[PDB]
């Protein structure tokens, strides 16, 4: 019924409160607002590295909702692991588009993902037409109701499978 919604987790989490801190509250409040709109398929992405003890370069807030959401089969750690003690981690992008581009539907982000524009042009397609940016406003979280601007669908129309 209603299109499938894929949300890129560290991307809405940078956005919100602090620019600088992942803030994890960011991503409970997007998954939210699909979820009192009758959403039921919406996976999040973030790297599992992020439920690792932070460092004080990467400082997160209510770093718990991670495994939270991951309980309830919304949040899907991507992989990552240390080598030689270094950090080393998939890219997050491709499971992102991958999986909307595959279940046709929806990518939630601020991203716009060129490089993987810049490989496969279907991709690039699919990215032009089913991105779906957003504000915060605090905790409010705002997604446009022109999603690809005044030629475009309303919102309500962008995240069905057909008006």
């Amino acid at each position: 019924d209603l299109r499938p919604v894929v949300i890129d987790g560290s991307n809405v989490a940078m956005s919100h409160g602090n620019k600088e801190v992942f803030s994890c509250r960011g991503i409970l409040l997007a998954v939210n607002w699909f979820l009192e709109r009758g959403h039921t398929d919406i996976t999040v992405f973030v790297p599992s590295w992020r439920k690792e003890q932070p460092r004080p370069d990467v400082p997160i807030t209510d770093q718990h909702i991670l495994r939270e959401l991951e309980k309830k089969k919304i949040l899907v750690f991507t992989p990552s692991r240390r080598v030689g003690g270094k950090r080393v981690v998939c890219y997050d992008d491709r499971f992102i588009v991958k999986l909307a581009y595959e279940s046709d539907g929806i990518v939630v982000s601020n991203d716009t993902y060129r490089d993987l524009q810049g490989e496969r042009q279907e991709w690039k397609r699919f990215i032009e037409e089913r991105l779906l940016m957003y504000s915060f406003v605090n905790d409010k979280f705002m997604p446009p109701d022109d999603p690809l601007g005044r030629h475009g669908p309303s919102l309500d129309n962008f995240l069905r499978k057909k008006p």
